[PDB]
Order: C-alpha cells, then structure tokens, then sequence
C-alpha cells in the first residue's frame, strides 16, 4: 500500500523525546495534507499521488494564496 | 517472543527520484518554516530551534488562521 512515509533521518539525542518529536512530525504532517486538499479541493487521485515534496508546498503554495485573499 | 514486524524497509521507489524528492521536501520545509514564522512574528530566536513537528503544526495552524481570520 502507500502507507505515510516516514522521513526517517538521523538524528538521536533522547530517544524518548525524538520518538515523541517523530510521532507528532507524523501528526502535524497528516493533518496538513488533510486541510490542505479539502481547501483547495483538487482531486483524491492527486492525493493519493501526494509526494512528500507536494504535500509541503502545496501547503506554502495555499499560504500565499490565503495571503493575497486579505 | 518478540514480534519482528519492522527491521527491513519494505520501501520501493527510484533512488534518483526519491533523491530529487528528499531535495524538494527540504526545499519545500525550509521555506515553510520561514514564511510562517515571519508573517506572525512569534520570536525569529525560538525560530533557531524548532522541532520538524513544530514547523509542520506552526503552518497548519496558521493556515486555519488564514481560513477564519478572513
């Protein structure tokens, strides 16, 4: 399936906090994408064909487009 | 017993593609983190030290400003 990649990248220090760092990265991430294509609205085949890279700014690409909506 | 269900990446995509993928997710972070911070003004000095789940939520949030503020 195409599960919620996990950026895993290296970088331990306390393995109790960075676990509970890497599970709301994980949290805030979902969310995200979530609002993110149910404001834009631009089709579930699109979202199911969400890259990483998309998904972020895609979010910042909204940012400016709610920015200008002042 | 242990139960062994996560040792090996069961993972599949293209090395360069993925590589071209993990540039624009650092790319698309980086200036995630930035356009946030800055249009609320939180503090540019706790900006140095922002937890990945943080930056993600920080832009979630602000989004939903975005979406009720205006």
């Amino acid at each position: 399936m195409k599960p919620k990649t996990a950026s895993e990248h290296r970088k331990s220090s306390k393995p109790i906090m960075e676990k509970r760092r890497r599970a709301r990265i994980n949290e805030s991430l979902s969310q995200l994408k979530t609002l993110i294509l149910d404001a834009l609205k631009k089709d579930s085949s699109r979202h199911s064909k969400l890259e990483k890279a998309d998904i972020l700014e895609m979010t910042v690409k909204h940012l400016r487009n709610l920015q200008r909506a002042q």
